């Protein structure tokens, strides 16, 4: 199906910024936003705003753990904003003025995209397709059980040996 | 039939020698241990049974507590048996016997009212193969579940993600 950015990443936009005398924008460290997401159960490792020549672009990348708990967290992050009426599709409606953060998990569109996001997604990660991953993992598992059953199967044979002698 | 745990071997007809004082003596049996080792029988210990004459002409062969032990002991047993030197062979009133006669220790020996039985009860207890053989493959059919369980779990964890995706 659709691919995603490994390691899993979150995109949030519409961060409030402030323009200083020199004309550069600034903003919160995002560790404030990290904490919130932590308290929310989203357990991200890192929240870094994307910078440019002006400074804070009003967008940040949310970083999740490489493992399967990561992907879990990120998806939650995604479903939250989506159900709150603050998904990407919501960010993009020309339907007017937007209030508060809008956020979504990073897929191929974002990785591809010709902009400061896409540029910072390719600098840091690679596309990967869920099922492809989801498959290898249950294959890696159906694999050991054999090897275990094998080892038991063996011990069983070792036990019929003795009985056959007895 | 039951057997003596830890597994033991009985060998009889060890040659002995009578000293001036009227006591019998014999080899240490570590010589016999070594032979059995070279034979693949891998015993831990061979100790002759003594009394107040000294060497009774019989020794107990000791095997490891584990399942390799029982294996070794049984081999020991089948060897002597096929060599024409089992217990049934030791006991025929059919005449004069040459060389060691040996056999693995079962209930008869453990019970028996003699220096053997007395030294098997002092050192071990009867146990019935199947009873043991059972618990072991039950202990095993048991973990595989618990493993499959753990995998079964990870599989569910994986459908979760797919269901969200």
């Amino acid at each position: 199906d659709e691919k995603l950015v490994y390691p899993w990443k979150g995109i949030v936009v519409n961060i409030p910024t402030t323009k200083a005398q020199d004309g550069r924008s600034a903003g919160e460290s995002g560790s404030k936003l990290r904490d919130e997401y932590i308290l929310r159960g989203f357990n991200p490792t890192r929240v870094r705003p994307l910078w440019n020549y002006l400074g804070h672009s009003g967008t940040a990348i949310v970083e999740f753990n490489k493992d399967w708990n990561g992907l879990h967290n990120g998806l939650l992050f995604d479903k939250a904003y989506t159900v709150d009426g603050h998904g990407k599709k919501d960010w993009l409606k020309k339907d007017g003025p937007k209030l508060g953060l809008y956020g979504w998990i990073a897929r191929a569109d974002d990785y591809n995209g010709n902009n400061i996001i896409g540029e910072n997604l390719r600098k840091t990660g690679d596309l990967k397709t869920i099922a492809e991953l989801t498959e290898e993992e249950a294959r890696k598992q159906e694999l050991l059980v054999q090897n275990l059953r094998q080892l038991v199967e063996e011990k069983k044979k070792d036990m019929k040996e003795i009985e056959e002698l007895c």
